[PDB]
């Protein structure tokens, strides 16, 4: 019937969806159990760097206004074709965009409700236990964790770091191997310290995002590290709390939902998954999420225009790893690209502005 479409879900698919759907005059209602976004893709450098955590957190209601709602989901009623928030709150749906993103610790991720200014403080706080800290441990050196060494490194290269990673490799095993290895060189030049092929086996008694005198690190291997600080870098988990239920015959053992080429759910025509949530064939991106925000909203329109959808179009791997605010190493559709690039297109800035100029909003 009339257009009125949910999305359940304000990361970067949500916002990139709910800004094409504003800017079209399309009704719509972003739900999200945070009062603001997290531009999380920053996380780490706000880590380490005093005063820039409040430039990745953007309040959603001064962006949607009466198009936002606060809430959690805590189902999907299909029958009726509504989104269902914890409390008894229920939004009629038209269409309905699933963009749930995934869980993983702090500092990577920050799935907690706080106030803005409690979450600013989390990091804030995070700054100074690493500035009190002489030797720091970062556990997992996959893509996130090679930014959190080579962070620290870059902006305390006094400091003690050892990154420790249960691979042989680091980072995304779809990386050409030559970024790989680059990554590697780019962090023993830095003199970050590298335990690979060890797995961390005492997580349950580490700190975490803590100073201390003393944290004893084991390893599977019997390897035992000294530190003063650890960072968990470890993976991030599909977070499916909102449709695992209704949903349940179409998820992938991730907890991702089955799509087709125009990013519809598998069995339904007017629900589409975007984001870390669609269960597509690519490393979990923030880049990508936008790019399905473009196809889902194209193709709600599409659909009640009775028009044919658009597909999308899945490439060669588009990838850039910063190392530091100074450097970094990555690819595009496939080719390998170097320092000069990778730092003025991604370290410098850290894509900061693209989250305001979506928001339309100013950075504080
Ligand atoms: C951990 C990590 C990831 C990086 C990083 N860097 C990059 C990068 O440079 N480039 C990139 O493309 N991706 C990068 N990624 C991957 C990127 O973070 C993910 O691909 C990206 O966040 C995916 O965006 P989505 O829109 O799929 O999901 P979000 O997590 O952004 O947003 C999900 C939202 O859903 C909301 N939500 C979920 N379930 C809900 C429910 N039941 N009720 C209400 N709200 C819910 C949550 O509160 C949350 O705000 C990185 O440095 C780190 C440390
Ligand atoms: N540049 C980018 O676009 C970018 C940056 C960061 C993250 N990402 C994406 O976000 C997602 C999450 O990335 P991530 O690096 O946070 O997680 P990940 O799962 O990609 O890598 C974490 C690694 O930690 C290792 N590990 C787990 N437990 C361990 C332990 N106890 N001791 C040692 N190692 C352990 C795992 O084997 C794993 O390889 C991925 O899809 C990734 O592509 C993208």
């Amino acid at each position: 019937g009339a257009l009125h479409v949910v999305i359940v879900g304000g990361g970067f698919g949500g916002i990139a969806a709910a800004s094409q759907l504003q800017a079209l005059n399309v009704p719509f209602m972003l739900v999200d159990m945070k009062d603001s976004f997290h531009h999380n893709v920053a996380a780490l450098r706000a880590s380490v760097e005093t005063g820039f955590a409040k430039k990745t957190f953007i309040s959603y209601s001064v962006t949607f206004k009466d198009n936002f709602r606060q809430g959690l989901v805590v189902g999907i009623d299909l029958k009726n074709q509504m989104v269902l928030l914890q409390g008894g709150e229920a939004l009629p749906f038209s269409h309905l965009i699933l963009a749930t993103g995934s869980t993983g610790p702090f500092p990577g991720k920050f799935n907690e409700v706080s106030s803005q200014q409690a979450a600013i403080q989390a990091y804030e706080d995070m700054v100074r236990q690493v500035q009190r800290s002489r030797f720091i441990v970062v556990v997992g050196g996959g893509s996130a964790g090679v930014e959190m060494a080579a962070e620290i490194k870059t902006e305390y290269p006094e400091k003690e770091v050892t990154l420790i990673h249960s691979q042989v490799a680091l980072a995304d095993k779809e990386l050409l191997p030559s970024v790989r290895q680059e990554v590697k060189e780019i962090l023993l030049r830095k003199g970050v310290q590298l335990l690979l092929s060890e797995r961390v086996s005492n997580l349950e008694e580490l700190p975490l995002n803590e100073y201390r005198e003393y944290i004893k690190v084991q390893t599977d291997k019997g390897t035992e590290v000294a530190t003063n600080l650890v960072i968990l870098c470890t993976g991030i988990k599909i977070n499916s709390s909102a449709y695992r239920k209704a949903f349940e015959s179409r998820l992938a053992s991730s907890g991702a939902l089955r799509v087709n080429e125009h990013l519809q759910v598998e069995g339904h025509s007017n629900v589409y998954a975007i984001g870390d949530c669609a269960d597509v064939r690519t490393p979990k991106m923030a880049y990508l999420a936008g790019l399905h925000a473009n196809i889902a909203v194209a193709n709600i329109v599409n659909s009640v225009k009775q028009r044919p959808l658009q597909a999308y179009k899945p490439g060669a791997l588009t990838f850039l790893l910063s190392m530091g605010r100074n450097d970094g190493v990555g690819q595009i559709s496939g080719f390998y690209v170097g320092r000069l690039m990778v730092r003025l297109t991604k370290s410098r800035d850290l894509f900061v502005s693209t989250s305001w100029k979506t928001m339309r909003q100013s950075p504080p």
